[PDB]
């Protein structure tokens, strides 16, 4: 009398601290709720560092880690599917390195730096991505997208780099910054 959905996820995103001196590795991860044109739905449907909570309250970030201190997941965005409003399509979910340019960092020069998603009904992990080794010279990235399928939500990976920073995954969604 079970039948069959994805209904609450976490994103999970970690990183070791930079043990040479210099400015520490600051890694972010985003989300963006768009809708069936592939827009974010608005501007404050982009969720990072400076816009913690969608409106609609399905998507939250847990907060920003700007040097990777602490063991497993520094940064959490917790997606709770079943209240995503009809509009939202697919949420997307960029990591990007902090001021990356000025700072000369790529994911590569940063230690145990890894993406997860994980299906919190079973705490199974559903698809992780290691940035130190695959997405080694990138320093902005989107590494999946939760979309609809008829009346539920699958995972798709993307791994697809940036050369334009965060603020360049932005634009193309359709953010005003
Ligand atoms: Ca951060
Ligand atoms: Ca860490």
């Amino acid at each position: 009398l079970t039948k069959e959905g994805l209904t609450a996820v976490i994103v999970g995103l970690g990183w070791d601290i930079r043990t040479t001196t210099g400015t520490d590795f600051d890694l972010d991860a985003s989300a963006l709720l768009l809708n069936s044109g592939g827009k974010v739905a608005s501007d404050a449907h982009f969720i990072f560092f400076n816009n913690l909570k969608s409106p609609d309250g399905s998507v939250e970030h847990t907060g920003d880690n700007i040097t990777g201190e602490g063991e497993g997941d520094d940064e959490q965005i917790k997606i709770n599917l079943a209240t995503v409003p009809a509009d939202i399509e697919k949420i997307v979910f960029p990591v990007s390195i902090y001021d990356a340019e000025n700072r000369q960092q790529s994911f590569g020069q940063v230690r145990n730096a890894f993406i997860r998603v994980v299906n919190q009904a079973g705490e199974a992990e559903i698809a992780r991505y290691d940035l130190s080794e695959d997405a080694s010279t990138e320093t902005a990235m989107v590494f999946g997208e939760l979309y609809r399928h008829g009346a539920e939500w699958k995972f798709r990976a993307i791994g697809q780099g940036y050369a334009s920073g965060l603020r360049g995954i932005a634009q193309d969604f359709g953010v005003n910054v």
